[PDB]
């Protein structure tokens, strides 16, 4: 039994929790664009083409060598026009009181222009409350690194257990999870109230039907098959499909 | 017993390791500054007060709003004057692709003027992969996080003793640790051709009010087998931190000297 994303609306405990949902119902849509393109011209302008059909636009701000200052309003006008998300993957891992600086500061001001970010748990509980300071009253979410797609990593296990209970101990803040199989975690996917993202998600890969209908998981985030096509919209039309019609037999 | 720093430089594998050894026993020093003040420009001006008195500078590129391309230059250049290495503690926790491009690329450039990373292993191995591919070439070296001196970490452990595994398997690039207390592990310290550096260190035991846990210089380098004290706010938010600095390379180097 899955609740459809229509029920889980009304249990999300943040507001961009409830509007990534909201947004999904809306648009069809479960996919996830990690938009790993070499600048910010070039992320600018897939994101304009991609944006009828994802829910989310993940971006690594820090590889991108043309930043700027006007680099997050112009994102944001993008996201505000095609009705998508902006989530900075920025992986912080460090104490809770560096956090709050890379997080509110610096040059790229993430607080400002991005709907969510993630972190891994490793530093301890004191990077959510560090993140939390500025990120709560800012209405942002917090997606935590549970599993990972990556070989011999270590978000395997007991780690992946804390990951939920510290989900759970600060849902004010907390939208969900980055995960792998939550299906195949010894609780499932679990809370509805938390969305689960999946990276890795290819027509090791998997696919959006396994990653979806298979392995419970909320959201798939595709990069390279959308970013190397020589269309890049009609391959993320492909994908929301795909994972779309995947949620629709559950739902 | 544990060998003196000067005994350690014919054992360090990578160029940027065996340095940080030679600095430490040139100065007599085994502090390094974790310069979190809240500008560049700050920055470069406490690193030039207290560049006498350290082995190495931790920055964090990411919390100055002023950073501009001309940052790295600056600061290499206080670095040669005072004979200190740079540290960026970035913290890469990405996949090996991923940290490749955050480690040479975007607005930072981190290769081009940190003499040394350091990493997270959480997100498996390849990680050092990823950054000795552009790192090594540069002679540069990379820490990797094996403990944290946070409150409820998960770098604890099994999870610990794969970090020194990982660092067994890539001697021509990892230089060492971020350790808490590594006289505790099973074998100890290990591989005195490594280096430990510790944060969490305050002239008294506290904490902070987001998980920082403190322990003295003295229980870091002489209890608990650690070779660099990492200090932040305790000399950065004194009023004379240049003069505060000094105190605390005493403590660290008189620990040290105690086990000579």
């Amino acid at each position: 039994f899955r609740l459809p994303y229509g029920e889980r609306v009304r249990l999300a405990k943040n507001p961009t929790g409830k509007k990534l949902f909201e947004i999904m119902i809306q648009k069809e849509t479960n996919l996830c664009l990690a938009a790993d393109v070499a600048t910010a011209a070039e992320l600018l302008d897939i994101a304009d083409k991609v944006g009828p059909e994802i829910c989310m636009l993940k971006t690594h701000v820090d590889i991108l060598p043309d930043f700027t200052p006007d680099f997050g309003s112009k994102l944001r006008s993008i996201a505000e026009k095609h009705n998508f998300l902006i989530f900075e993957d920025r992986k912080f891992a460090d104490i809770g009181n560096t956090v709050t600086m890379q997080y509110e500061g610096g040059i790229f001001k993430i607080l400002d222009w991005a709907d969510i970010v993630n972190a891994h748990i490793v530093s301890g509980p004191g990077i959510v409350d560090g993140l939390k300071l500025k990120g709560l009253p800012r209405g942002r979410g917090l997606l935590l690194l549970a599993e990972m797609s990556s070989s011999g990593n270590f978000a395997k296990g007991d780690y992946t257990a804390a990951a939920v209970k510290i989900a759970e101990g600060h849902s004010d803040f907390v939208i969900g999870f980055i995960s792998v199989n939550p299906a195949s975690w010894p609780s499932g996917p679990g809370n509805p109230a938390l969305i689960h993202a999946t990276p890795g998600v290819q027509l090791q890969y998997n696919t959006p039907f396994s990653v979806i209908s298979e392995r419970g998981s909320d959201i798939i985030i595709v990069g390279r098959g959308i970013i190397k096509a020589a269309n890049p919209a009609e391959v993320a039309r492909e994908y929301r499909l795909q994972g779309w019609d995947a949620y629709l037999l559950h739902c």
